[PDB]
């Protein structure tokens, strides 16, 4: 019955998601070290989740999905998976996040939007759609959509860091229009794996998250129909209202780092309890410091998730304010998660001692994986500080990171 600290799902659908996942932990857990050493994606893990209905966990119930719709419960499930393997959890988050955001498109967007959403969502439930996300351009390229002169579009460019890509059937891509007449827009084409000119590379070589499939994808004159395109707003047109969607789509990933911290602790404590001698002064002191820091990490992520779910559900008010507040809870918590979670994992290696310094020890992988959140937008630390200090001091700024990137 816990409602804090991400200790338990707060809804019956979240409870099912977590009980169902339990069945896959032994596989996820078992191929973790091999996939980390090789830098390869656990495709058999994802085949099993697909067949089990789990890749449709956040599709509305109305469409055949489990209907998990709390970010809190997604975070709880991701925390559980990340305790078994962080890379799998991170890949799964892209899919569960999409269930939530496509859900929103389905209930609230225009007819093109609702129709695309509904078709992808039903595919997610069926095990036919595995939806990847491509936001950041490779340095060599600016990803653009140009009119084909015939109703549809041609997508050229390259995205870097596209987790789950080796198994993705659908790729939601951040692109800017060009060669029309409007000021450039933000646009989200959806590319299917068999679109021509679309290539999935195999160049993911990570410090951590080595098994997350986080490769580049290339678009070369890719034909995209007009109705497979979610049009966004003009580049640099400031509406804080977009911040809500950008909170929905990443905030629950915080649970991955909370689970990595939890797994480091569980490992350290199991290591101490397996020892002949009674723990030393500094070992007892570390264990209490980590117990407390893990509690604060869980409560800070749990609390922002709770708040986000409440702000998310309320569409009655000022939508710009809703956006600002969502992003505020998310980024205040993220900054804390990105300091507490690596520090907890690092202190656990102090408890275990030099055994943790061999490539194969579980802590050695958790130390590497736990750093990943520091590099995920919105926002990495340097950008988080510009956003938070602007909010705190009421400084007007373009808070859309993709809008900025398009500049
Ligand atoms: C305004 C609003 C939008 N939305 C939704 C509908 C839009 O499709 C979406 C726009 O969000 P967003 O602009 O974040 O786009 P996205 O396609 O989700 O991309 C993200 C990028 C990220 C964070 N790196 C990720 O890879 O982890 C993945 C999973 O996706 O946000 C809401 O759910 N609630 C809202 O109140
Ligand atoms: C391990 C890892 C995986 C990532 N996966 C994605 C992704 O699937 N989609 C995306 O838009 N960005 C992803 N990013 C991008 C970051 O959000 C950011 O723009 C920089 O590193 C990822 C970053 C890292 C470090």
């Amino acid at each position: 019955d816990s409602t804090t600290g991400l200790y338990a799902p707060v809804t019956p659908a979240g409870r099912v998601l977590l009980d169902r996942l339990a069945a896959h932990l032994p596989r996820i857990r078992s191929t973790a070290a091999e996939h980390d050493r090789d830098g390869t994606f656990p495709t058999d893990t994802f085949d099993a989740l697909r067949k089990d209905g789990l890749m449709g966990a956040t599709v509305p119930a109305e469409l055949g999905g489990l209907g998990v719709d709390r970010l809190y419960d997604v975070a709880v499930a991701l925390l559980a998976v990340a305790r078994a393997d962080a890379s799998t959890a991170l890949a799964l988050h892209m899919q569960l996040s999409r269930g939530l955001t496509l859900g929103y498109e389905w209930r609230h967007g225009d007819e093109r939007a609702r129709t695309l959403a509904e078709r992808i969502l039903r595919g997610m439930v069926a095990g036919d759609a595995v939806v990847c996300s491509g936001i950041k351009d490779h340095h060599t390229a600016v990803t653009t959509l140009r009119p084909d002169g015939a109703g549809g579009w041609l997508l050229s460019g390259r995205k870097t860091l596209v987790s789950m890509a080796p198994v993705g059937t659908h790729f939601v891509i951040n692109a800017r229009t060009d060669g029309t007449d409007g000021p450039p827009r933000l646009a989200s084409p959806v590319v299917t794996r068999d679109t021509p000119g679309f290539t999935v590379l195999d160049n993911w070589d990570g410090l951590g998250m080595r098994a997350s499939g986080t490769v580049d994808i290339v678009f070369d004159d890719c034909p995209i129909p007009a109705d497979h395109v979610l049009m966004r707003d003009p580049v640099g047109a400031r509406n804080d209202a977009v911040l809500a969607g950008q909170t929905v789509s990443s905030v629950s990933v915080l649970g991955v780092y909370v689970g990595v911290a939890q797994a480091a602790y569980d490992t350290a404590v199991a290591a101490l309890e397996r020892r002949p001698e009674p723990p030393q002064a500094a070992a007892l002191t570390l264990v209490a410091e980590i117990d407390s820091r893990l509690y604060a990490l869980r409560a800070t992520a749990g609390s922002a998730l709770t708040a986000a779910d409440a702000l998310s559900a309320d569409l009655s008010g000022d939508m710009d304010e809703r956006g600002r507040q969502m992003m505020r809870h998310f980024q205040c918590a993220k900054l804390a998660v990105n300091r507490l979670a690596p520090e907890i994992v690092s202190d656990c290696l102090s408890l275990v001692g030099g055994a943790s310094y061999t490539a194969g020890h579980p802590l050695a992988r958790l130390l590497r994986d736990v750093q990943a959140g520091r590099f995920m937008q919105p926002y990495a630390y340097v950008d988080a500080v510009d956003f938070l200090s602007a909010q705190a001091l009421g400084i007007e700024r373009d808070n859309n990171y993709m809008s900025t990137w398009a500049k």
